């Protein structure tokens, strides 16, 4: 009901995405996977391919959440793939 007094992340980064991803798809990937906001996630777009430069970043309700869509994703077999190339899951990095 404010600001942290501490630090205990709560936010997850997607890397190596191609340059076929949107907002739309990001979502109905996420869907079955857990509830995002727009209002929670800002997908940087290139002007290049007019589309992200090969990385999102998106935020979970909760703390926990972040965490549960990492382990819940990274739980399947089969790492994240789609159309274009292999996709990996990793926690908020510095910068």
């Amino acid at each position: 009901m404010g600001h942290h007094h501490h630090h205990h992340m709560d936010t997850i980064i997607l890397r190596n995405i191609a340059p076929h991803t949107v907002v739309d798809s990001i979502m109905t990937a996420l869907s079955p996977y857990a509830s995002l906001a727009v209002n929670n996630i800002r997908l940087i777009k290139d002007k290049q391919t007019q589309q992200n430069r090969g990385f999102a970043f998106v935020q979970l309700s909760s703390a926990m959440d972040a965490s549960q869509l990492l382990q819940i994703l990274q739980s399947l077999h089969p790492p994240l793939k789609i159309d274009g190339k292999t996709i990996g899951v990793d926690f908020a990095k510095s910068a």
